[PDB]
């Protein structure tokens, strides 16, 4: 079991594993789209990616929200949300 794993395994929640991440890791890179994303690689060639937008707030009164929401689902939740996602439109 390599490095990436043992941390997010040991260190579920990311400002912790992001504090052993940065312990060790010898490269450090940003992805700027979507979610954003800091990628973490260790001298074993594994490599922790970390999200930058882990948490959604939706306004349900907003439009406009409730389609950023299901935007921001990735593709199999948003399938399991979609009759809710399409309930909280027809009610604005
Ligand atoms: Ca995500």
């Amino acid at each position: 079991t390599k490095t990436a794993q043992m941390i997010a395994q040991q260190h579920k929640d990311t400002v912790a594993a992001c504090e052993a991440a940065e312990a060790i890791a010898i490269a450090k890179d940003q992805v700027w789209d979507g979610e954003g994303y800091t990628k973490y690689t260790f001298d074993d060639n594994s490599v922790l990616i970390q999200s930058g937008t882990t948490q959604y707030a939706m306004d349900a009164d907003d439009a406009d929200s409730i389609k950023g929401y299901a935007d921001w689902l990735d593709d199999e939740a948003r399938s399991a949300e979609a009759s809710e996602i399409e309930r909280l439109l027809e009610s604005v």
